[PDB]
């Protein structure tokens, strides 16, 4: 059936024709639904349907299904899946894949952006070294001294599932977390475990509330290896406040470059366990999750002291005061600096135009209200008041488990 | 359907299992394909239809009572089968109609203030027979849960539906609200909200004041009848005006709100029974008056204003004008309730007490529906509990449903 999407602030109604395409689950049921479930619920013979229904969708979308080049290409990938118990992709349908990945990805606001993405092939590496060498590349390009780039380095697809590449660390560039004697948390406590491994592995960790972790990178199903990227690779940015000047005094900073690498991209029945991507900040990110979850930075409480706010009871609303402040700072320090960030009302603006794009030339988009909608202002924000259909779509970027979880040494 | 389903709070990394789940009823609108999470809104029953939804709640009220199986258990089963059986309906005891109330709330999973769930007052009005009736009844409502500032969460329950043709029906949204004017420049005075609703009023023969804040008569409609206009005594309609703190120049914006949240287009369901009038209220969490009412560009809309007596930057908006007007705003309306002794929580407040409330209910009833998308605040909502913890959203009965409105389907006599 057809489905209609109302935003309930303009009035629009969108008619979404696209999750008829959808085949995979999303955890819900008639009768229960799972939208707010953060992580809900090969062969030859699953592995040729789903070649052909990549091979299909990427022939129709250059205007020639049923071409000869079509005809051949199908083919050509059955009698590589018989032959090989799998198949290798075209650039052009890698860099395909890896764009429509993102342009699938429902739990993203930055979107609108999808078809600009530098696509870096990794398939030829063989070692952690190559990896890291490829992962420098990555870093190096993205920033762009600033002026940051949207890319993806995508490395050698599975095969046995003893062989895998794996990126261990969650993002490419995050902060260590250390467990103090007296229990308190230094650094980032959400890396803490991360931290853990990396210092049982050799590293040597300076023990300070920033310190960039090095890469642990494996390859071919080996032991992951250790290393430093270049620190003139990580770009940084000190936080200030436009008003506030003791908030400099926080010793506050981040890194630019947001850099996802523990995902894994899936293409017409191929996996690429290790896909690291990258884009650039929504301040809230930084501002909100970070620094303010109780579980991360958590500096709500010494901001607050520092504007002299009334703290004895919640309905002062202390707390939300505070938390502007702190992404007022975000945003201007990033700005000050020349490092690419957008403001949570700018980005949900451009997703708002994403969706009128995409119901337009595609007939729907899927998109996942929980995590589009911002984590503070939600309401003022243009996305609040939009309806949206989340289903499944593919290509896709899939959650995998903790490397450490399912490797033996 | 598992048998189990488990629930984790990212925050604390508590887990919960819910077994609730499998006594859903109905339709959340999902499948498996594709989430409806963030969707709105995604002739009577005949005896057949009748008789096992009577059943299945009769067990649970006697269940919950500890007299499952017992002789009064089946001895009401049987009485209830004879009346479907006679007359294709049959009438609720005091008890059960409080009961299926009480569970109608603490089923509601768009509801972040169930805690309170158990401490209902419910009132009896399936005597009622005409309009000037539910005025009285709606007025005792309204008197009994204001209780001077002290509210009282209560709920007016009228005679249930029939053959679809007598209905008794609330026609305003809820029982206090603002008017809405339309110009002929296409401007709006008052809530741009309840311009239609206004404009009904007004062809009915209410004369409007033509304010900003002008409280609308109540359209009530009894029996399936034509609806007809009463004013709420303005004595029974208590209002705080808005002011700040800090800033004096704050209640030179002469905002006020009404005191009673009181939702009154609601469909209650028990056992199958239809009550289509049953309005029913409680107190205002903060933000729904501060972040909805005013600062919702197609209400109010007040943050321009607001932004630019407080001197702030708004070319840009990375500048975060409209969140820093956002934070002020609602400040002011906290403490304008506080000053007042009118009874109003915070949002920090209601979400840490609904996390407990959720994690009571998961250990006492197996679960606890919830819709995240409704349950998280409209501001700060990640440094609020809740945002961090997974819900299950599914539908049980006794339940509120919506309805269609009044004016798009009646029969004008
Ligand atoms: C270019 C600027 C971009 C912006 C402003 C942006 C914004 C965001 C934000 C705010 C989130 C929520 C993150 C969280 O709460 O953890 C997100 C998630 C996500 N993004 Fe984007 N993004 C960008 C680029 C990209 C790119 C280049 C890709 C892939 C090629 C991508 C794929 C994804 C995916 C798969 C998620 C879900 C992550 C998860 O489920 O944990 N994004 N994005
Ligand atoms: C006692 C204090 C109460 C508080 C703090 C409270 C809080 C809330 C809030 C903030 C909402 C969201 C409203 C919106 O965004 O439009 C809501 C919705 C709702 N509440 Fe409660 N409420 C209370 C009492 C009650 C009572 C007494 C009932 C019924 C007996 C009830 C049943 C509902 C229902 C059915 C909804 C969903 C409304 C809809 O779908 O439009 N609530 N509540
Ligand atoms: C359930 N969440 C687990 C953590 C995942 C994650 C953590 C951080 C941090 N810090 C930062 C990110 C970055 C997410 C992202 C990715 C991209 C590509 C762009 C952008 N603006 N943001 C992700
Ligand atoms: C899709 N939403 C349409 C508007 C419904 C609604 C509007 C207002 C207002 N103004 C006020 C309410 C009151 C909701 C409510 C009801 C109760 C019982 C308590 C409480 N704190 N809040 C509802
Ligand atoms: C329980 C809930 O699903 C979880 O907290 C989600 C809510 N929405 C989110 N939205 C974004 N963008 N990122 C997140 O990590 C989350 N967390
Ligand atoms: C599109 C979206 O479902 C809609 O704007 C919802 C979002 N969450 C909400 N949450 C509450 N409490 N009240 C609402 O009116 C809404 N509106
Ligand atoms: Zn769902």
């Amino acid at each position: 059936r057809f489905l209609k999407v109302k935003n309930w602030e303009t009035e629009v109604v969108l008619t979404d024709t696209l999750h008829l395409k959808s085949t995979l689950e999303t955890g819900c049921t008639e009768y229960i639904c799972m939208g707010s479930i953060m992580h809900p619920s090969a062969t030859k013979d699953q592995l040729f349907p789903l070649a052909k229904e990549f091979i299909d969708q990427y022939y129709s979308s250059i205007k020639r299904f049923g071409s000869k080049a079509h005809m051949e290409r199908l083919e050509e990938v059955n009698k590589e899946i018989d032959t090989t118990s799998t198949y290798q992709l075209k650039d052009t349908e890698l860099i395909y894949g890896a764009k429509h990945a993102w342009r699938n990805a429902s739990r993203c606001v930055g979107r609108i952006q999808w078809s600009k993405l530098q696509v870096f092939d990794a398939r030829d590496c063989t070692t952690a070294h190559g990896m890291f060498n490829y992962i420098c590349n990555h870093v190096k390009y993205a920033t762009n001294k600033g002026n940051l780039r949207s890319a993806i380095t995508i490395f050698p697809q599975r095969t046995d599932g003893k062989h895998d590449f794996r990126v261990w660390n969650s993002q490419l560039i995050r902060y260590a977390g250390y467990k103090q004697p007296d229990g308190s948390t230094l650094g980032d406590p959400a890396n803490v475990q991360f931290t853990e491994i990396c210092i049982q592995q050799g590293w040597k960790p300076p023990r300070g509330r920033f310190d960039v972790l090095p890469l642990l990178l494996q390859a071919n199903g080996n032991d992951p290896e250790l290393f430093q990227i270049p620190p003139e690779l990580v770009l940084e940015v000190p936080i200030r406040h436009p008003k506030f000047e003791w908030f400099k005094d926080l010793g506050l900073k981040w890194y630019g470059l947001p850099a996802v690498s523990n995902m894994l991209l899936e293409i017409g029945g191929l996996e690429f366990s290790a896909c690291p991507f990258s884009g650039w900040y929504m301040g809230t990110e930084i501002g909100v999750r970070d620094y303010c979850d109780n579980s991360r930075y958590n500096i709500l409480e010494e901001v607050a002291k520092k504007m002299n706010l009334d703290m004895r009871k919640t309905s002062s609303l202390w707390k939300d005061q505070a938390l502007v402040e702190i992404n007022i700072a975000v945003l201007y320090s990033f700005q000050s600096d020349k490092v690419t960030i957008v403001d949570h009302h700018s980005a949900t603006e451009s997703f708002i135009k994403h969706m009128e794009n995409e119901y337009r030339c595609r007939g729907g988009c899927p998109a996942d209200w929980v995590w589009i909608v911002p984590p503070m202002s939600g309401s003022i924000t243009p996305v609040f008041h939009q309806e949206m259909l989340n289903y499944r779509l593919t290509p896709s970027f899939e959650y995998q488990p903790d490397p450490w979880n399912t490797h033996v040494w």
